[PDB]
């Protein structure tokens, strides 16, 4: 039925840090890959447990069905500051990542949110700083100099231009070759280093990225031993008016069927600038159906839906409870994309896409039968026996507590009906995510603590058909 | 050296129609052409003398150099909706306009904002929705059908396509053909007129744009003469951010040097979703470098501008005095743009860029010797014997009163010293527009009252050298 929880992200204990000098882990994502092997993802926090600093975005690899775990392989993780005040506010910061892998080329990526050193999403500014800038067809990441108002640009080769167009001796690492990239972002004149344009106080060079909120990709095409250099997906993606815009980590998918087959699906929410965490977090997916070379984003949930007598948009909205933040993608045999979102509800709920994930249809679905205390959760398409269900898993409740694991039967319609609700992990339960193993067995990676643990450890844990 | 006043727009009396049953005239554009004609365009308003209803774009013709002006000429007057409840708020809407001259091609442009039925700026919605689709590379036009949420589109022929991308049996007038165009936007279901997409009341088709703020253009090839159909620039210029975004009213220019020479300017300004007119009003230009044929979006004043210490951006400001509004452009002999804004400092603010309207230097200079009271000014580039000057037109104070022509000398260095301020209009005075004429005279047409006249009449005056010195 259900195995005995396996830990395999470590976090300290009483606030102190773990035997590799890590404070704790966050944000689970499990891949299933096509060798079989388990991916396990997550946010690896060195110095302290918030949402910001210093964090790695690191895997563990399972060739064993989630037995035994080899080493963790850090994707990226970007240098600290050395001349920041506060160490605990003075790294550049990767967070929250999104696991999934293209079925035709095997490539897996990992993509993730990033922010030039500070606190994050809860350190942005109240005004917007332009990131890149067209010159002649080709799209720059912009750079400001201190006391100068135009903007520079990072073209080939890594060297900076001035706002009028000429190359300066200046130059950007555009191609990081460090262990975990962490050269990325470097600014040389010459080949002397002089500090980094992610760096936002006491800085040793002149020159720093637009603040704002980052979305980068990395791939591996060996199973997840190795993975490529980060790639700023942001500009392809991000609209003008997004103030945040990040993934909803866990598991993305690629859509096995319909017009749109072959596509991946990675969940992501933004904010505006109208009403920002309060009032205006909104789902939606970015896509590619070029096996992961080139990202789009499909239309918000919230995108012209009518919400108490009046239609609202994701750029303008300011309305705390029509907020949908993280989310979880599946696709149903009959063509239809359910996106499972955190709320302010109390409740599940679940917008539907008849065209592949770009826009979706007028009402969001409440079900009562699944809690949601606003928190992640993940959700995958499973078949048994020729029967078509979901399986879905987050909190009970009424805290972030007690793991249940829902069972779902998909109507033909694409409505579902809740069969079973299975607590999974009695005490502290966060994130999660899930994957289907080949049998009647399925795998959770989900956040735990229990013993002082530090906010959280990431186990492990089987069950089957018979526990669903 | 100071004509008298021609009345060329006649506003009517006491809340009355004028003769040609036309309540008030407002917002002049003065534009001297290629072959000596003068162009006097205005906001035509038929019902009442607020900022939405029923406004026709007009001009007139002087060919003896504003002596004598010919027939109005309607450029665009969109039909009101006959089944609106509320006939003052009816119409959609057309107001404000810039024109302007490519010396190159002769073309000549009207750049007007345009809004559906409705209060124009004062109606727009908290909301947004989207006004275009890209399919496939090409750009379309959205329709949203009464009881459904996804976007059909307006595509080849005016044919209306389902989301999904399926034509259907209904159609937009995309090319009108009546006079004045006030077919434009007609909605027909093959042979049937039903309504009109820019009709947002009890509506008798099933179809509507986005509510939104927009920007058409219109051009005429024969001197003004005649006029081409309206072209909707919006998308080339509006990013996603933008709630309105709308002319600064009146003549705009062709850089005459410098490697961006030929290129058009057209001051505009821009809200955001943010604190829209109460704390976001941004000047900036879009501009042209192929004769009117794609327009492009210049940088805000605003964007990346310190204030207080810290940055602003034009897409999420918040600040009151910081806005900058309507503006009237200007190209130096060195090269330099500047901005001349409509601001609420009490006196004039001059921004200035040095990449031919594309960016703007951190500084706006502010000059306490010529006051803004909050309204609409004109300013052109003029050469005095050798030697470079600005002319500037506005109401001197302290209301919308006492019009007053002020005389700079640029510097070498494009610091303005002003010289010389002119009254030229006792009374009520607002918006304006400047040219110069030729053989050292100068034309202003210019927003006044007097007796009960409905606000407003549109007179011109010429002046002189003497005049200004
Ligand atoms: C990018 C970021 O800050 N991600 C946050 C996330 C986020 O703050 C909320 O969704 C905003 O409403 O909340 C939570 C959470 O547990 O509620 C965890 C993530 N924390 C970490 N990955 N450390
Ligand atoms: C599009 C529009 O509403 N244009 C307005 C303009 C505008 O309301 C302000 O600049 C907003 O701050 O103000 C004025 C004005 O006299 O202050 C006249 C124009 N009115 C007419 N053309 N009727
Ligand atoms: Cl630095
Ligand atoms: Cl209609």
């Amino acid at each position: 039925a259900l195995t005995e929880k396996t830990d395999i992200f470590e976090s300290g204990r009483n606030g102190n840090p773990n035997k590799d000098g890590i404070k704790s882990y966050r944000i689970p994502a499990l891949l299933k890959t096509d060798k079989g092997t388990l991916i396990a993802g997550a946010d690896e926090r060195r110095l302290h447990s918030s949402d910001w600093g210093d964090i790695g975005m690191v895997i563990r690899r399972s060739e064993d069905n989630g037995k035994t775990w080899g080493d963790r392989v850090t994707i990226t993780n970007l240098r600290d500051n050395p001349k920041a005040s506060d160490p605990s506010i003075g790294s550049p910061v990767n967070i929250d990542m999104v696991l999934v892998q293209d079925p035709e080329t095997k490539r897996i990526f990992s993509i993730y949110d990033m922010f030039p050193e500070g606190k994050g999403i809860f350190g942005m500014s109240s005004q917007k700083e332009e990131a890149y800038k067209k010159i002649d067809g080709k799209t720059y990441q912009i750079l400001y100099r201190e006391g100068e108002k135009g903007a520079y640009t990072i073209r080939e080769n890594g060297t900076v231009y001035t706002p009028d167009g000429k190359a300066t001796d200046y130059r950007v690492v555009v191609d990081p070759v460090k262990p975990a990239y962490s050269d990325k972002g470097d600014l040389y004149k010459g080949d002397q280093l002089l500090g980094n344009i992610y760096f936002t106080t006491n800085k040793t060079s002149p020159f720093r990225i637009a603040k704002d909120s980052y979305l980068w990709m990395s791939y591996s095409d060996d199973d997840g031993k190795t993975w490529s250099a980060p790639q700023d997906i942001t500009p392809m993606v991000k609209a003008d008016w997004m103030k945040f815009l990040g993934v909803g980590p866990g598991t993305g998918i690629v859509l096995r069927n319909g017009p749109h087959k072959g596509r991946i699906l990675i969940p992501v929410y933004t904010t505006n600038n109208v009403s920002h965490l309060d009032g205006s977090q909104s789902s939606r997916v970015i896509y590619s159906d070029d096996h992961g070379k080139t990202w789009h984003a499909g239309e918000a949930v919230n995108d012209n839906r009518q919400v108490d007598g009046q239609k609202i948009h994701s750029s303008t909205m300011n309305n705390r409870r029509a907020q949908n933040t993280e989310s979880t993608v599946v696709q149903l045999n009959n063509g239809d994309v359910k996106l499972f979102m955190r709320g302010l509800t109390g409740d599940l709920q679940v917008a539907t896409s008849k065209d592949g994930g770009v826009t979706w249809e007028k009402d969001i679905k409440r079900y009562p039968q699944v809690k949601d205390v606003y928190v992640q959760m993940s959700a995958i398409h499973t078949m048994h026996e020729g029967k078509e269900y979901i399986i879905l898993s987050n909190a009970g409740g009424p805290k972030r507590e007690n793991g249940m694991v829902h069972l779902a039967r998909v109507e033909e319609n694409g409505e579902l009906t809740w069969l079973k609700h299975n607590p999974i992990q009695k005490g502290e339960f966060a994130y999660n995510s899930l994957q289907e193993l080949g049998n009647g067995e399925y795998g959770i990676l989900y956040e735990h603590t229990e013993k002082g643990q530090n906010a959280y450890t990431l186990s492990f844990r089987k069950f089957n058909w018979e526990f669903l």
